[PDB]
């Protein structure tokens, strides 16, 4: 895939090289978008909008830290969402990864997730927000068990995943119209990296064969069901809702 590398930790060590070469990154001068290194973290910027800043993934502090203590932890609706009720943690695999939000805050609350992300660009992004967040002195020891990356197609890696999990999260990148949503910095460059995810209502199907027990989609509102597989099961939210389906029962159940 093609980015502009850019180096800003003056480190002359050739870790932007290896990073590139370790993703399969070509290096684009042309290219409206640019990877980052600092001295402290990896980022992505929007290189015709400096006002706009760079995003990166953390999971210690920042919005994140916040969310874990005032977005409502097994309180917050993507948490009621996967079934997450009394001591209930299902294993989870978020098979659209993303920036990684909604997969921390189900591995906060206690479950065991596995991202899926098939874009080396965002599976880059997030190995660097995971090595920042595994050396934390407070959640650097589970965050490793709970919270892993695989990079993948969710739409061919997702039916070898194994143990197969009680859950399969989905919420890709929706072709959002309104500029309402793209008000906020963070979509405003992520999604000029990753763009609409053409061929999202091909994940629904492999989903609901890896899932055990319960597959939930994530939707904008008006927005319509994903395959258009209608389901009156969904908690709606402010601004959004989730769409909950069946899965794929156990077999050999050792």
């Amino acid at each position: 895939m093609q980015i502009c590398l850019m180096d800003e930790t003056g480190a002359t060590d050739g870790a932007l090289s290896v990073l590139a070469a370790r993703w399969g990154l070509e290096h684009d001068e042309d290219n409206p978008m640019a990877l980052v290194m600092t001295p402290q973290h990896l980022e992505l910027r929007k290189r015709d909008e400096p006002k706009l800043g760079g995003i990166f993934v953390d999971f210690v502090g920042g919005a994140m830290a916040h969310r874990r203590k005032f977005g409502g932890g097994r309180g917050e609706a993507v948490a009621k969402a996967v079934g997450i009720k009394g001591d209930y943690l299902p294993d989870v695999v978020d098979a659209t990864a993303g920036l990684g939000r909604d997969a921390f805050v189900l591995a906060s609350v206690g479950c065991r997730v596995r991202m899926l992300e098939r874009n080396p660009v965002v599976a880059a992004l997030l190995d660097d927000g995971l090595t920042r967040g595994y050396a934390d002195a407070d959640i650097g020891g589970w965050l490793q068990e709970r919270l892993q990356l695989i990079h993948a197609s969710s739409l061919t890696a997702l039916t070898d995943i194994t143990p197969r999990p009680q859950v399969v999260y989905l919420d890709p990148m929706f072709p959002h119209r309104q500029k309402s949503a793209l008000v906020k910095k963070e979509m405003r460059v992520f999604q000029s990296l990753v763009g609409p995810d053409l061929d999202a209502d091909g994940l629904l199907e492999p989903a609901r064969q890896l899932a055990t027990k319960r597959v939930v989609v994530k939707r904008p509102d008006y927005a319509p069901p994903l395959a258009d597989v209608a389901t009156p099961n969904a908690i709606v939210t402010k601004g959004h809702r989730f769409d909950i389906y069946a899965g794929t029962p156990l077999t050999e159940l050792e």
